């Protein structure tokens, strides 16, 4: 049975990446009828943001990413954070002390330096104490590290199903640190260690890792464990081509909901990052990309996140996949958040529908259409000045709205038409203005639908207030 994972660390704010290669995990471990886990990677106590676990756990919710076995669902190999299992760790690195895998080094930062400058990177040179020496320094308390020791000379093969086989020169891996001098792991070792123990068969990862490998395949090796399969995802990258970063992108998936960005849109849209459907389609569910998952079609090149694409397909969802009455439930919270309310359903209803065709995500529709919603809403520059070039026109026109009886789109649109043959001016001369007037703004959906949409007594009461 296949069972993946996903393995953030929480140390900010939960990375579009981590939703990105979950999301793979996920599908491979459902086409499969196997298990998705979660595996928090928080020993990085320096690094540790409180409430980080909890938004990258709700943001993979939030995307219908739900997996198996986690820190809150609990499971059948936990502790799932790994600051819970720091003796495991320490108890591994002494089995590879045992057995001739790993030994303590003691050089201080300044010496680790000083080797560093004359040699390039670290010689091994602690591997030349005798071991009982290292051993009776190492009770005396003397501050150290545990490091792998890596066959010299010696060659490493990795297989990565995606991109093949690999044959290191044991020359380019180094000796790495396993556990810290503060007895905590580094990646290298715990990543093996619970990879192993929570029984995973498939590591689908970030590129950035790819290069790690032969150490990882190294320590299965020490252990006497069977190495699992490992597929590195494609680098997700800027619009430049350069890996993704919040100096060029926005990365937070809290920013992406914050914004009015549909999960399943974005979900969509991960989707085609390291994939492509057979027939080219683009808009799908997560239940068809994990039918029609395939490695095959993961292309290796390195997939361009881009946010115009994205939100072409937020638009397409809104006003394509779901219903006007689930955009309608979508919006409440963003309205809320703007501090607007509505009369009532149908009004509500009505007001995305004549806006749907003017937003892309859901915090556009409060920004772009508050004077639906409350009788103060703010008049832009551009439209100020529109309306002061057409107020005469406005004002004479005032008393025909007053009088007119049939409130309806056509038979305004025809009052003006009227009106504007009287006037010897085109529609829009007398248009344009009167949108100002009754919107503070030169853009929004139909004129005569919006004019009609409050009503005669509460559009005409709002028109007195640009007169004065
Ligand atoms: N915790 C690592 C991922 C480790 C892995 O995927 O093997 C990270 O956030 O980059």
């Amino acid at each position: 049975m296949v069972v993946t994972r996903i393995a953030p660390s929480p140390t900010g704010d939960p990375h579009v990446g981590t939703a990105y290669i979950a999301l793979f995990n996920y599908a491979w471990a459902r086409r499969n009828g196997g298990r998705f886990i979660v595996r928090i990677e928080d020993t990085d106590r320096a690094r540790y943001v409180p409430g980080a676990e909890e938004r990258i756990l709700a943001a993979l919710k939030w995307l219908g990413l739900s997996y198996d076995e986690g820190p809150d669902v609990g499971g059948p190999h936990g502790p799932y954070r790994q600051s819970e299992r720091l003796p495991l760790y320490q108890k591994y690195a002494e089995e590879l002390l045992k057995r001739g895998w790993a030994y303590r080094a003691f050089e201080t930062p300044e010496e680790l330096e000083q080797i560093r400058k004359e040699k390039g990177g670290y010689d091994g040179r602690a591997r030349n104490i005798p071991p009982e020496e290292a051993e009776e320094r190492a009770r005396r308390g003397e501050p150290h590290v545990i490091r792998l020791k890596v066959p010299r000379p010696g060659t490493t093969e990795v297989k990565d199903e995606l991109r093949g086989v690999v044959v290191y020169d044991n020359q380019e891996i180094p000796d790495v640190v396993l556990l810290k001098s503060d007895g905590y792991p580094t990646y290298h070792l715990a990543n093996v260690v619970d990879d192993h123990l929570m029984g995973v068969t498939d590591v689908i990862r970030a590129e950035e890792w790819l290069v790690s490998t032969p150490i990882h395949v190294l320590l299965y090796r020490a252990f006497g464990w069977e190495a699992p399969r490992f597929y590195h995802m494609p680098l997700l990258r800027n619009p430049d081509k350069t890996k993704i970063s919040k100096r060029k992108s926005h990365t937070s998936l809290d920013w992406y909901k914050a914004e009015g960005f549909l999960p399943e849109a974005l979900r969509n849209y991960l989707c085609l990052m390291g994939f492509s459907m057979p027939d080219g389609r683009e808009i799908f569910t997560l239940e068809e990309f994990i039918q029609a998952f395939t490695w095959e079609r993961v292309s290796l090149g390195g997939p361009v996140f881009d946010l115009e694409k994205l939100r072409w397909m937020n638009g397409k969802y809104i006003r394509e996949v779901l219903s006007l009455e689930e955009v309608a439930e979508r919006v409440k919270p963003f309205l809320r958040e703007a501090g607007l309310s509505w009369e009532s359903e149908a009004y509500l209803r009505r007001a995305v529908e004549l806006m749907r065709p003017r937003f892309d995500t859901l915090k556009e529709f409060p920004e772009k259409a508050r004077y639906l919603f409350t009788e103060d809403y703010p008049v832009s520059e551009k439209a100020q000045r529109k309306l002061e070039e057409g107020l005469p026109l406005l004002k004479e026109l005032y008393p025909r709205l007053r009088a007119q009886e049939e409130w309806t789109e056509a038979a305004l649109e025809a009052l003006l038409r009227g009106f504007a043959a009287e006037k010897g001016v085109k529609l829009g001369q007398v248009a344009q203005p009167l949108r100002a007037a009754l919107t503070g703004s030169l853009e929004t959906p139909g004129l005569f639908e919006i004019l009609a949409l409050l009503g005669k007594e509460r559009a005409l009461r709002r028109l007195e207030r640009a007169l004065a």
